[PDB]
């Protein structure tokens, strides 16, 4: 835990663009560590209220490890601009990779779900629950494991809603379940290739969440439609817990990682 500055680091491409900022590849000068960085400048930070919701991310994020979390190594500002060191995954977002291939098969999803899982039962214990998670926000190791990217939202609506569950969008107070619902929507959208309650608009989007409105298209097997449905409960109540999740015999049919 030191303090590091930009003269550290040798930059390359940028690995992904940001509104907020971009996501360059870098490499620390002295131990030759290939690393991303991630910069963002204080003033498109400090104009909404992220300033606090960044700091206490960068907090959450440090103390974290786990495999199939993604590691902040630190962070660092400069007269202008805010830089976080940043884990690099080669295989770069699951995003890029459900594009390139339109949808994933069976295996590929049930393992994705197992990490996933896997990862948000660590956060958990660690009282951290995480809330918004999205194949943009998923990261690949050289291995080809999944890893979970953000944690920007972190906690003990203007954006859009197609992984918000109902009691997050309806102003209900929310728990731990709140990522159950998350890991449903992957799932769908794993398998289908767009997530379960994509619309036109976000009115439309906000009606079909609420009413838990979802259909599947035919190739969807009865093992994931039944996952899917218990995950995407409107009551959190009735969701299955993650060790439910890990142990469902889809899951254990069709992964290679354990529960
Ligand atoms: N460590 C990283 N390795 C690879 N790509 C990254 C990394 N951090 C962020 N990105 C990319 O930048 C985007 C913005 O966070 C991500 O969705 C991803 O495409």
């Amino acid at each position: 835990k030191r303090q590091w500055a930009l003269e550290d680091f040798e930059i390359g491409r940028p690995l992904g663009k940001g509104k907020f900022g971009n996501v360059y590849l870098a490499r620390e000068k002295q131990s030759k560590f290939i690393l991303a960085l991630k910069v963002l400048f204080k003033a498109q930070l400090e104009k909404a209220g992220v300033e606090h919701q960044l700091r206490r991310e960068v907090e959450i994020q440090s103390h974290l490890r786990h495999p199939n979390i993604l590691r902040l190594y630190g962070y660092f500002h400069d007269a202008t601009r805010v830089y976080l060191i940043l884990e690099y995954a080669p295989l770069g977002t699951v995003y890029r990779e459900l594009q390139k291939l339109s949808k994933f098969d069976e295996q590929r999803t049930a393992t994705y779900i197992t990490e996933l899982a896997n990862a948000l039962s660590y956060c958990h214990s660690k009282r951290v629950i995480y809330r918004d998670i999205k194949p943009e926000n998923l990261l690949l190791g050289s291995a080809g494991e999944l890893k979970i990217a953000d944690f920007g939202w972190s906690v003990h609506l203007c954006g859009t809603l197609d992984y918000l569950p109902p009691e997050m969008i309806e102003g209900r107070m929310h728990d731990e379940k709140v990522d159950l619902w998350s890991l449903g929507v992957l799932c769908y959208e794993f398998l289908v290739g767009k997530p379960p309650f994509e619309a036109n608009t976000y009115q439309e989007t906000y009606k079909r969440i609420s009413r838990v409105e979802f259909t599947f298209p035919d190739f969807v097997t009865e093992g994931a439609r039944d996952l899917i449905s218990r995950l995407l409960k409107h009551n959190p109540s009735q969701r299955p817990m993650l060790r439910e999740v890990l142990e469902h015999p889809w899951i254990t049919a069709n992964s290679s990682k354990p529960s």
